């Protein structure tokens, strides 16, 4: 098996997660005949990969057959023990002969990549290197086994045509997880779901680009022995646009972390929410005028797509929910996070300063705490109950007064934790300042935009993504166009209720698998049969309905949402890959 | 008190010089010049010239000693800069990561001691904690040099201190034997960074250099000597004049009286450099004895 | 060099400390030609010794020359890096032929050991083994060097006669640190210092025993090329009783631990006194009616000799000082420790229970402390100064009341921390209950008898001896008969003022080395020209005078006492051993 892809060592939301979750089961069920191919980027990928430059059995012949011939191929383990013997390929090591590879592409399939975008050039170069490695392996192994080559996305789709030109006896499977042409039309301010058969692919390809990419994608789909897509909705645009109906639907699964107790995810949520509460206390210093027990943490994560990931409708719903909470005289407050990576330069002074003063207050309270504890210990040793007024003197009251005065703040807490280099052109900040949300005292919702992926080694918010998601209360992902949707998937795996859409692969998958959804925390939101304003109103209604329920109802809802983890497990969802491999073997050679 | 305050200053230095802790901290001496922001009156130009010269001698002498010189002179700022707060944040993030590995190691060691078997030291730490230590080490990697000013001043092109610092080529580099930290604000016990009031910080330093040209009496050296810290006064100062005829043979009690009346500016700078180097050469025992004599 | 002795691996107050302190300088000045010989006891001595059974250079010939011949010889390092290549000898391994060794002793010097005491039989067996090892080494080394053999005490004195019988060409030095006959006459309720020339050695030897021991000691003194003693007072009884005037006086030194700062011993004293204060709070639970800042810690340590170490006079002085402190209306209190090992079975329930309730109160105060700190942190985060009455609720007051009630105690704290198996015959407890000292509320002095050596791994008092001594305030050692005195020596080395005697080697040594003593914390107490009652009165006066001075005076006195460490340093006191070695070399062979 060869699961060649571009995201194996570099962290990107797509491809990387599905491969990392699949590797364990796909290796334990099959064995050491599982091989993974990907690129090399000088970004720290070697930190997570245990490279094996020295010769190693289980395809030891290529190391002394081709490595010392002007190429660069490594063998790694990934630090994940699913037996993922990964074949890492360097991109910049072999780039001096791009002209001959372009000529080879011209001879074979009249395709290639223009010099405008280096991403696709690197993808094609990696495809050439992968094809050379696979051919060398077949030559060295005397063609005794019939290996199956599987391809993900267009970043590794040139392998299909390269192998078909050379007629290598392998079973070809191609699985596209996102028709990028659909992605770039859905961002073109044009309706995409009302009609699909009225699109002219060649006319649209090129004004927004995606002409060579579309051509190579369709060539791979046609020439691949087995074609596959993520959701049933994915197959719909695949057969209507690429004119190649997928052989079988292959829903995306996850490696659920089973605990010895059913309620351990609740404890993880409690701890992570405590950490988020510490961050909130840091950010809203001098403005802690709202109860923190009535605070709910909403969030929308993923790549920074405004109209595709559904951030405009979420912000409109947040403004409306703020208006209803203000006019209803409610003590509930909602802190909404926005984890969408936009380029910054560093943090702003306000956020780091807020964390600093929060922990300075923590230190001052600690000091008074040890002094009080020592005096109380003396009193208990003597045998007299404290009268509570003889312990604290004038100096510690003086320093508490000084600390309180130092934390006084007149400006409002910032909406962005980082210092972005383009604030006049950022959609999120623009609409935030348009809808009049500035974390004010009167505001019932507080927006925090964290334009960066979460990491466990960050100066502020020392939580990785999974822990932070476990800490939140509701994940709102009203995405207009996205094939499957991972973020709601692990939200429901970790027990957090989520707001999906009927235009999403996750929402569609959970639509017909459960009778009466939204009773299990899956607030499916209709975006196909409703206008934008109606969808915003429905999102506001869903948010308010989540707000009105008490703590017991929230706990019960989280339990019900967690109970659905078995649907997205790779044990249940891995059978489709096995079926695809069986069809590929039957088509190529029994 | 000096030991505790120097420990706090060491924590601040570790925060500021994160990813650049290539110098021994036991060979680090903390000089400072405090008071109101007068350049030619409080003697900040001559101090910076002497700092540059002492850096040159320490570099050409192959010395392991390093000197961190503080400049507490209030100039109007707007807030801190991102680099300094970020440095404190990553320092205490490393502290938290080391703490986490520390509790895990302590629990495993407690289990081993309860069983009755001496640790073999390789069965305790697994792959995950090594992974997070590697990630923490990578996160603290830094390519830019530590800043010379902890705050964000609104006029850097017209500040005398920063101008002469960038003129004398001092940027807290790895090769630099002296590191300059300009803190344009009075110290306070309730500050987000450096949570020390002025007296505690002065107790933590090693030598207070106040080569003031014109000032009537001089308080800063007075409480420096009251708290035991050796000081460098001048014969144009009221404190220096007062201590001149009250003690036979000064500079044997930590009062490095510096002549600025009968000497030119260059000669005064050379004498200040000689005094700084002489303070640098003496060992820990000599420093302790000198602090006792000054107290 | 061969510093053969019985206390090299087993912990005994004498011999062990002097050898362990000397080894560093005597090895750094000379080198790897330094060899140490001692016995083997199955008591954990191998834990502190890195045995080298495998062959090792620097006398590698004996390992393959004699070890595989029915004997048992090891090579060790001691874990002390003074280069102490120690030659460890097993005692029980070679004991099957004691009859032939007894016959050899009869042939050589008409000496030996009767079967009443196994200590001296083991000593003689170890002496035979040492002589065999030394002879084998000379045979293997072709007698190229002229090694010097030095002997300590009568536990290794048979080596002198054994080597003299065989006429081995070595330079013999013998250093007796205690004339044991003097020790056992001074405990016989007979005056010993008024006259020395009127004693009949043979008549006294045997009724109290020490006949064979005395004979072999005097034979070693006569036959040794160089004879040496600890103090000038030691030489006095040596020449008047053994009839062999020592060649030179060899005062006992110590390896002083120099710190980078002069005042570090003050900080060590502060920390150790804090630990002793924790122990006192544990022991006196429910009876902490006295200020702990006015508490002074006196102690008398060493082996359990009542009339020789001066414990009766110390207890009489403690009772008198208690009477004066009571009638003077003083707030000062004195806790007097008695570290004298007597056999026990385990601790008593009261002391362990007291430590337990002390740390239970510590835990309860801690719990209230975290609750208070969290509430205070919330208040400071809000921005409001605490009003100090809204934080503590009824439950934590309830548990503080319950804890206070649980620590109520009606019986007085015990005087002995352990459970001794003979309380009706213990001199210390007998005189304590006679002088009416029971740690009462009215008592101004509190006596704690700890019948065991201090250790760092004890369930209570987790302090080794040096740390505890650093923590105390005054070491009272009014010893009647003891040759030199180590305990006051390291008391003054570590800065603690001490009360020595003019009958002591340390007191005599410090008498003529400093003008006007007792101005440096050395309270020399006259016991030769004064009666017992007068000595007790002088001790009471010294204790009261120490009590009256304030904290500043105590600190200054500790500084002055610490300044005298250079007198007892081995650098200054090691020249006498060098002189003795030079005389031995001159007498044996130039
Ligand atoms: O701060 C973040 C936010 C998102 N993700 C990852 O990004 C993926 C989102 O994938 P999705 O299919 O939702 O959309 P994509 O970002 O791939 O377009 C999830 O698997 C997350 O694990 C992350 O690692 N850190
Ligand atoms: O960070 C600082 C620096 C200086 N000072 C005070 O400023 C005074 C300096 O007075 P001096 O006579 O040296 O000169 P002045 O500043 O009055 O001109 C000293 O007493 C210090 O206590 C302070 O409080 N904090
Ligand atoms: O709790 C104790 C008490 C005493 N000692 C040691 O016992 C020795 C006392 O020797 P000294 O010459 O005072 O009298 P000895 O006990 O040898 O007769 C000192 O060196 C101490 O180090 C000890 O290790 N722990
Ligand atoms: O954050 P909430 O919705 O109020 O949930 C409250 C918390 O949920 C879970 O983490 C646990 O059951 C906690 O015990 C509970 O306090
Ligand atoms: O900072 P230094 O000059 O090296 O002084 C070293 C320190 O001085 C004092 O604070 C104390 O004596 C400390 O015990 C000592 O370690
Ligand atoms: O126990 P005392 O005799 O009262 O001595 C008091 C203590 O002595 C030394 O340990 C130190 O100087 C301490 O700073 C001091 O508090
Ligand atoms: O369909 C699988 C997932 O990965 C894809 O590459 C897309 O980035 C994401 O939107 C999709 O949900
Ligand atoms: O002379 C007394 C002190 O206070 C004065 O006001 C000056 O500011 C200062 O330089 C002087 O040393
Ligand atoms: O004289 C040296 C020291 O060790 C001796 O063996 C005695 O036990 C002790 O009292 C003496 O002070």
């Amino acid at each position: 098996l060869f699961e060649v892809a571009w995201e194996v060592a570099n962290k990107v939301g797509g491809i990387y997660t599905v491969l990392q979750t699949k590797a364990k089961v796909t290796g334990d069920e099959w064995g050491d005949n599982y091989f993974l191919v990907g690129p090399y980027t000088e970004q720290g990928v070697r930190t997570q990969v245990e490279l094996l430059e020295a010769p190693t059995p289980a395809l030891k012949r290529t190391l002394d057959s081709m490595n010392s011939k002007g190429c660069k191929v490594y063998f790694g383990r990934w630090l994940i023990e699913g037996g993922p013997l990964v074949v890492l390929l360097d991109v910049g090591a072999s780039a001096w002969a791009l002209e001959r590879w372009k000529g080879e592409l011209w001879d074979t399939c009249n395709i290639g990549v223009p010099w405008y975008d280096r991403e696709a050039n690197d993808a094609v170069l990696f495809g050439f290197l992968t094809t050379w490695f696979l051919g060398e392996f077949l030559a060295q192994s005397e063609e005794k086994p019939h290996v199956v080559a599987h391809f993900h996305e267009w970043l590794a789709g040139v392998g299909l045509c390269l192998c078909r030109a050379r007629r290598l006896p392998v079973a070809t499977i191609f699985t596209t997880h996102a028709t990028l042409l659909g992605r770039y039309l859905c961002a073109g301010a044009v309706d995409f779901y009302n009609n699909l058969e009225n699109f002219n692919v060649d006319k649209e390809a090129g004004e927004r680009q995606i002409y060579h990419r579309y051509c190579m994608e369709r060539a791979a789909a046609h020439c691949a022995h087995v074609f596959t897509t993520v959701s049933q909705i994915t197959a719909i645009e695949a057969q209507h646009l690429l004119k190649r109906k997928p052989d079988i639907v292959t829903p995306n699964g996850l490696n659920v972390k089973k605990f010895s107790a059913m309620h351990e995810f609740q404890n993880l949520h409690a701890q992570s929410k405590a950490r988020i509460q510490e961050f909130v206390r840091g950010h809203f210093y001098g403005h802690l005028d709202f109860n923190l027990d009535k605070t709910l943490y909403f969030f929308i994560a993923g790549r920074y797509e405004f109209s595709n990931k559904g951030a405009d409708v979420f912000l409109e719903a947040l403004a409306r929910l703020n208006y209803l909470l203000r006019v209803n005289g409610s003590e509930q407050t909602v802190v909404a996070f926005f984890i969408m990576p936009a380029r910054t330069n560093n943090f702003n002074v306000e956020t780091l300063k807020g964390q600093a003063v929060r922990k300075q207050l923590w230190d001052t309270a600690n000091t008074v705490k040890e002094k009080f504890g020592r005096k109380l210990y003396e009193s208990l040793l003597v045998g007299s109950l404290p009268d509570m007024n003889k312990m604290l003197d004038k100096e510690d009251f003086t320093m508490m007064k000084r600390a309180i005065f130092a934390t006084q703040r007149q400006s409002f807490p910032p909406v962005c934790t980082h210092n972005m280099l383009d604030d006049s052109s950022d959609p999120i900040l623009t609409t935030i300042r348009r809808i009049g949300l500035f974390n004010s005292s009167a505001d019932r919702v507080k927006v925090i935009f964290h334009p960066e992926f979460l990491s466990s080694t960050s100066p502020l918010l020392p939580v990785d993504y999974e822990e932070f998601v476990r800490g939140c209360h509701l994940g709102v992902f009203p995405s207009y166009y996205e094939p499957w949707g991972y973020t709601p998937a692990e939200c429901t795996v970790m027990g957090i209720p989520s707001i999906s859409t009927n235009l999403s692969g996750f929402g569609c998958f959970m639509e017909e698998h459960i009778a009466d959804p939204s009773a299990y925390g899956i607030y499916i939101l209709d975006r196909r049969f409703r206008s934008l304003d109606d969808s915003c109103s429905q999102l506001t209604s869903f948010l308010y309905s989540f707000c009105q329920q008490s703590r017991r109802q929230r706990i019960i809802q989280r339990n019900r949402t967690e109970r659905l983890s078995d649907l997205l497990d790779w044990k249940y969802l891995g059978r489709y890959y096995m079926s695809a491999r069986h069809m590929a073997l039957s088509k190529a050679f029994p």
